[PDB]
């Protein structure tokens, strides 16, 4: 029936068929599809049709200090389409309109799907704050409110634990293998057993009972039997010992395992390898007063250490014995719940009784760095994780958008498909279309290139698509059609000039040919900027990048006729690199901008849009009027390491007509340069090549390519300095802003550390040992007073000065 065709539509939008039961050994996934029906219908029935249709992008945070200095005498100007109007920062849009009349029309941004509606002061609209930040004019058309009808929804024992290892079987690959069974709880290995080593052949039968030290009723929920094969670790797979019904897992299992590549979130999945033809299989059978002062000081010191400082045994004993004292310190919760013997039923009982009375945690102000910690790989207990989700519930949509990528990623750490976190994401995406757009694209990113989690993520994405309404479904469908067309063009063009050729006649020929052939997809929403709709292509402006991986430089017209400007929307389509790394780094940069805003700073970061759409394939926003610092060098002294340091300021002058425009660009440059210095330093991506640093004609600096990130702490070359002048008066400004921004980030050390380690676990595999994570703790001068930290950053600046083009000259000889 047509219901089946609708499920087909959903499948095509998802990129995976959630009704497939070809790679399941239980009904957990379908159980979750069924359990999600209620949160979906409940948020749908709960949301306001009008605000959900117009999706006003609002914030309750106060107006920053740097935006106030840009205001007139309590007088924001709104150009309505077409007269200008004075308005008070605290003037509601409704009051604005009733003032403009002296009845039901709504103000929509010109050239955008963005609306200034709701009982919010224009002070508090992100588009208005963005216009103020960039000194643009709030241009609005008096449109008629979109029909909410277009959002309508298609209505829907004391025995010890034993595991029998029968054997392993592969048709692939003189070695020797043994099997290893672990009872794991949140990366805590409760107990461990091994089989004897038998020669590695395509079939190894043990028929061996591995008896564990843990008793059946001490198994905690969320505990995993982790089965691994060693020759080095060759393969792994995981089975939940308590399923989604709290039933002890019994029966026969034949689990197709994951292969290792010669620690990260894939090693945790409960999913089995779908590739049953080539993948290693394993076969198994289951059948079953108050403290003294010195101790107070020690406990406080422990609670004070950072999220990476590991807890010794005595530390955990102290935290557990004084658990009720520790419960008053919400900052101690991550460490307290790591001091819990989860393999002991009585201790987990005491732990739940502890969580029972948590008035201090409930009342505390939301601390995201703490919530995230509780949501990471070190916490399986769903009750421990549910309090983090509880705190998350109080985030406004603006903050949800700030943290949505890494919350979605954090879903990879949930033991079960249906989690508090999953339902929270579902709710927030259904309540608000901007969150829903990005939830769609993030879930789909992972569903398109992760067998390890595509099933769970596909269940969540289907749950979302069944409540977002048919309008947004049509939008997603158009977008997916367009992106698939364009990825087809990208790959087919990549095939045509594989290596060692810059650009051919035939190449540009075929590219323009296909783009002309493809345009006969009328209009689609820009995935990295859902307020922008792209129209026809500007075939004449589209080109093959002429990079190693020949990415596509495409440009579209804006489909919105109310659009004021005539600028095209530029998108780069790239295949060959894993752009999820870029998504993560850019999202951390956005969090850094947010942190800086809390302290009335603006470092003019340009976190360009970037959506990973598949396996080593994605799109990148084209910042208009931007060029590489390397290219500005080459243009005046081409193919030479001389790197004449006077050239950047000459270029700035050239592109800025008015000396005043030049000074504005120089100040923009001071700020954006300080911001990128601090950010790349903290993240350990500051030692980049001249070619991966771009600048807008208006002086805004910004880095690109966060996959190719490999000595110097960051890039502060003699040419940036010449744009500053070297001591000088603007270089003093640079150092001042840098110390301020660095200290501002050190004020959120914990959040930055948890986000960084999460990125390491969920982005690219690389090394991702403890060692990679520790660098950031170092760069944030953990356990240091702010004075020494400012000294540390100024020492980094001085190393930059001393090295000169040595760094850049070697980057040039190397590339
Ligand atoms: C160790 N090793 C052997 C490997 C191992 C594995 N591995 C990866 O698998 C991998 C994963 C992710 C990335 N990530 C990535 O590549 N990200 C990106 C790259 C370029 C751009 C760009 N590039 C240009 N061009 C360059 C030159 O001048 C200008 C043109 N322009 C723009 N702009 C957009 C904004 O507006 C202005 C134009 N963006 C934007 C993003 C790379 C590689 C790591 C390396």
């Amino acid at each position: 029936e047509e219901s089946q065709a609708f499920q087909r539509q959903l499948t095509a939008l998802i990129g995976y068929d959630v009704t497939d039961v070809s790679n399941v050994h239980d009904d957990e996934l379908e159980f979750t599809r069924r359990g999600l029906v209620t949160p979906r219908m409940a948020e749908v029935a709960s949301r306001d049709p009008k605000l959900y249709a117009m999706h006003p992008w609002v914030t309750s945070k106060p107006l920053p200090e740097y935006l106030w200095k840009k205001i007139a005498n309590n007088c924001i100007f709104i150009v309505i389409h077409s007269q200008t109007i004075k308005v008070s920062p605290d003037d509601t849009p409704g009051a604005i309109l009733q003032s403009f009349f002296t009845q039901d029309f709504v103000l929509r941004v010109c050239g955008r799907d963005e609306y200034l509606v709701g009982e919010t002061p224009i002070k508090n609209f992100q588009w208005v704050r963005h216009c103020l930040k960039n000194g643009e004019e709030i241009h609005v058309v008096l449109d008629t409110p979109p029909d909410p009808a277009l959002d309508e929804v298609r209505k829907e024992c004391d025995r010890k634990f034993r595991v029998k290892i029968r054997g392993i079987d592969i048709p692939v690959l003189d070695l020797t293998v043994f099997v290893e069974a672990n009872i794991q709880h949140g990366q805590q290995v409760l107990c461990q057993r091994r089989t004897s080593p038998k020669p590695f052949t395509e079939e190894v039968l043990w028929n061996v009972w591995l008896e564990f030290s843990i008793k059946i009723k001490d198994l905690p929920k969320g505990a995993l039997l982790n089965l691994q094969i060693y020759c080095q670790l060759l393969y792994y797979v995981n089975l939940l010992l308590i399923d989604h019904r709290f039933l002890l897992r019994r029966g026969e299992y034949v689990l197709h395992m994951w292969q290792i590549s010669g620690f990260n979130a894939d090693k945790l999945t409960s999913a089995t390898n779908p590739d049953k033809e080539n993948s290693m299989s394993i076969s198994i059978l289951l059948d079953n007063a108050e403290m003294p002062n010195q101790l107070r000081k020690q406990l406080e010191a422990i609670i004070a250490t950072d999220p990476l400082n590991p807890l010794t045994a005595e530390d955990k004993e102290l935290l557990w014995h004084f658990r009720y004292e520790s419960l008053k310190h919400p900052k101690a919760y991550p460490k307290l719940f790591s001091s819990v013997k989860w393999g002991q039923q009585e201790i987990v009982a005491k732990t739940y009784q502890l969580l029972a009375r948590r008035e201090v945690w409930d009342q505390s102000a939301l601390d995201v760095g703490l919530t995230m910690q509780l949501l990471d790989c070190n916490f399986s207990d769903e009750n421990v994780r549910a309090i983090a989700v509880q705190k998350l519930e109080s985030l406004e949509d603006d903050d949800v958008l700030h943290y949505l990528l890494q919350l979605v990623q954090a879903v990879k750490f949930e033991p079960y498909h249906d989690s508090a976190l999953a339902r929270f994401l579902l709710k927030r995406g259904l309540r608000n279309k901007r969150i829903g757009h990005f939830l769609f694209w993030f879930l789909r990113s992972e569903i398109a290139q992760s067998r390890h989690y595509q099933q769970r993520f596909a269940v969540i994405l289907e749950a979302y698509l069944r409540g977002c309404g048919t309008a947004m479904l049509h939008d997603f469908t158009q977008q997916v059609q367009v992106i698939e067309m364009l990825q087809k063009v990208t790959l087919d063009i990549k095939s045509l000039s594989a290596e060692k050729y810059d650009v051919s006649s035939q190449v540009i020929s075929q590219l323009k040919q296909k783009l002309e052939n493809l345009q006969n997809p009328e209009s689609f929403r820009v995935p990295y900027d859902p307020g922008l709709k792209a129209g026809a292509l500007a075939i004449e402006k589209c080109k093959v990048m002429a990079s190693k991986k020949k990415p596509l430089w495409l440009e579209f017209k804006c489909a919105d006729p109310t659009a004021l400007s005539n600028e095209t929307i530029g998108i780069i389509f790239k295949h060959g690199d894993d752009l999820r790394q870029d998504m993560l780094i850019l999202q951390i940069l956005r969090i850094m901008e947010s942190i800086w805003e809390t302290e009335s700073l603006d470092l003019c970061l340009l976190p360009y849009g970037c959506i990973s759409t598949g396996d080593k394939i994605g799109m990148i926003e084209i910042v208009k009027d931007a060029t590489t610092i390397a290219k500005i060098q080459q243009s005046t002294v081409g193919n030479t390491g001389a790197f004449k340091d006077e050239v950047l300021n000459h270029w700035l002058k050239e592109k800025s007509p008015t000396e005043e425009k030049f000074q504005a660009a120089v100040e923009r440059f001071v700020y954006s340069c300080a911001g990128y210095c601090v950010a790349t330093f903290v993240l350990g991506i500051g030692d980049r090549h001249n070619d991966n640093i771009m600048i807008t004609e208006t002086g805004n600096l910004f880095h690109i390519d966060f996959g190719h990130i490999l000595r110097v702490p960051f890039v502060l070359t003699p040419d940036f300095l010449f744009v500053m002048g070297t001591t000088s008066p603007h270089f003093q400004k640079f150092q001042d802003i840098c110390v301020k921004a660095y200290l501002a980030l050190r004020h959120h050390t914990n959040l930055l550390i948890i986000l960084f380690s999460m990125m390491l676990m969920t982005g690219m595999p690389q090394l991702t040992s403890k060692e990679d994570i520790e660098y950031i703790r170092d760069a944030l001068t953990v356990g240091k007073n702010e004075e020494d930290a400012k000294k540390y950053f100024l020492d980094q600046i001085e190393v930059c000065r001393d090295k000169g083009w040595t760094v850049q000259f070697n980057w040039f000889l190397h590339l």
